[PDB]
């Protein structure tokens, strides 16, 4: 059931914005560990006196990399004088969020038909402002509200290349890197409490909930097309082993996004890709199921994956589960950074031709059974 | 002239640690770009719940990448208590540290004989003390002094692998990664008086100043065999190009520490290495001296290079300069980080046989001339 109730105009995820410590390290490390090219830069070099920004593309998929400089080499200018290329950028709150979070996700990014009604019409449904709107260079409007914890969600829209003030990177500096990664599909928050958070985003999007088919319970907001989608998990407390929600939460220090979920065109080349470079700066994957999951992946997904696809899951490591409606490829990294907190999925579907619909074949919470009467192979 | 007046025992530099915001990520970009093993960790999987410590080797080269966690994770504890595998560690400095400078250089570590008596030695001798000796585990005694702006000078020393509480790094996450660097040769620090920093420094180590053959005077200071190498340099104002030591000093806030220089066994295949992977994740090196430069080349050090391993110095864009002692070649990298303040010198030695005795062909200041009476091509 799609009840259509998107209150403003919604397209596409635009780009995800990491607030780091050093943003050239950082995203020097996802290019090469994710396979995604150095597309535009704003920084010293470009006359950004406040914030080092450095853009890696792949396909759609826009990660953005961001760190503070000395707030001294900006100290003379002011709101309306300054030389950052995001207004939303403050000092003081990148250093907060990234002391207290460390490595992670500031802004999930949407592009909408218009970023000022869009931010309006979010507050006055509920939405904690967080920026309001400012139009950069006449072509460009971005406005920020409040997701969860300290992440935003950020619209952007265009009259009519990132943004202004971004320079588009010479080309010796830009290595055409690519492992098949196109698009991102979905990004994920923990939560201490999902029912107050679902009402408070649902209230101020108007997102509807994505119907579905250990350790948490969740749930998936959407737009209308849902080529938007945002799942939301809390904790469940008292278990046999403790909620990794709960982990996550005490090591984030509170609300924060949990994953990114990356599609890729071809899931077994950019595991491959990313494989290779685990060990040599890339990024690493979490241990992979037993034998047993793959010898009982011809029983349900046989209709779709040839044995020889099905063989080439065993060595990845990837994971499959089945909607009604599709089929879905996915594999999580091992966290992105000190903390054990962010990671990214890497995901393909197959089905739902009409274009393919979004959230073809689900999340994969099929996989929790499949997993556990799986490590009955201790006893095999 | 060397008077060999140390105050205590200096054996040899024994590790860089960097005061990071996420160690992860700066340690697996330093690993890709320069070809270092991953070799050690003290993290939450070793039970440190206050930082997170990766140490890179390459030969006797060691680079230590720390970050601290969330205060929260240890809040119970007391430095009695505590499982901080670096008892000097401190959140609240290594915050300041961070968002004062960025990216760069907390400690300068050198091995020496009894580190408790040459901690009490430098203090008695006008040391700042930073951090009084501490024995780990009735093996490794640690003490700390200040060097220059937030920089200290660690002792280390041991009775008879890094450090107690350190766990070697299970293979498979340790890929044999080497570009031919061996150990580290020098460590450079800007600071805004020369002076006074000479003076300080000098008077509580022993250190002499080590004998030389735009924009700046400097100095070396040197231990007792001269292994131990200690540049220091300062700004000249009012020139025509305004002084890259000033700007260092502008963007760092002060005094600190402007680059590392690493030997390599053969500077070929490590530049060769090392500017495969520039755009691929690794380091970027500055601009290449002209085509006259190396025209000029053969005059010089035709002597000691072929026309072969001249021609591949000037693809590899390496320096050459010469002492009355020995050959140096060299060259640069851009800055580490987001700002330009550390940076990375890659050098051979080629001379001074007796081993080599240290600073064999100087620093490279005879680059200034051959330099600027080589961009007297741009009229050719
Ligand atoms: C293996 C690991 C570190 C985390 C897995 C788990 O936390 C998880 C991932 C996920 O992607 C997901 C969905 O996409 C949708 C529902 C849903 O329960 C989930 C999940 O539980
Ligand atoms: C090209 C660049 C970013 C910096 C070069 C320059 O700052 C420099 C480097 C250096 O290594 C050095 C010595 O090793 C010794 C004396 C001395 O004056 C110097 C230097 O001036
Ligand atoms: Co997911
Ligand atoms: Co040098």
């Amino acid at each position: 059931k799609n009840p259509k109730s998107d209150k403003f105009k919604v397209k596409r995820f635009h780009h995800i914005e990491f607030w780091c410590g050093d943003a050239t390290n950082v995203a020097r490390r996802f290019s090469w560990g994710l396979g995604m090219r150095f597309s535009a830069k704003s920084d010293l070099s470009t006359g950004n006196m406040v914030h080092a920004s450095y853009l890696l593309t792949s396909g759609d998929l826009r990660f953005l990399f961001t760190a503070p400089y000395s707030p001294s080499l900006s100290a003379g200018e002011i709101k309306p004088t300054t030389t950052a290329s995001i207004p939303s950028f403050d000092h003081g709150s990148c250093r907060s969020f990234f002391s207290s979070h460390g490595l992670g996700v500031r802004a999930v990014a949407i592009e909408v038909e218009d970023a000022e009604s869009a931010f309006s019409i979010s507050v006055a449904n509920g939405a904690i402002p967080s920026s309001p709107p400012i139009v950069l260079n006449e072509a460009v409007t971005i406005a920020e509200v409040k997701l969860y914890g300290d992440v935003v969600l950020r619209y952007v829209s265009y009259k009519a290349e990132f943004l202004p003030g971004f320079e588009r990177v010479e080309d010796a500096s830009s290595f055409p890197l690519d492992y098949g990664i196109r698009r991102l599909d979905h990004a994920v928050g923990n939560v201490p409490e999902l029912g107050p958070a679902l009402t408070y985003v649902a209230g101020f999007t108007g997102f509807h909930q994505f119907a579905e088919f250990s350790g948490l319970n969740s749930a998936v907001l959407a737009s209308n097309d849902e080529m938007v989608l945002l799942p939301i998990n809390e904790p469940v407390h008292g278990t046999k082993r403790k909620s990794q929600i709960q982990t996550y939460l005490e090591h984030n220090e509170g609300a924060g996004l949990q994953h990114l979920a990356l599609m890729s065109e071809d899931i077994f080349r950019t595991l491959r890709e990313m494989r290779k470079r685990s060990s040599i700066g890339g990024f690493d994957f979490m241990p992979s199921p037993p034998p047993t999951y793959y010898q009982n992946l011809k029983k349900r997904v046989g209709d779709v994956l040839s044995d020889d696809q099905i063989k080439e899951c065993e060595e990845l490591g990837i994971l499959v589960d089945r909607d009604d409606q599709g089929t879905l490829l996915q594999i999580f990294t091992k966290p992105l950074g000190d903390r054990p907190t962010i990671f990214i999925e890497i995901i393909q579907r197959v089905g739902c031709m009409m274009y393919q619909s979004g959230g073809c074949g689900g999340f994969g919470k099929g996989n929790f059974s499949e997993l556990f009467k799986s490590i009955e192979e201790y006893e095999k």
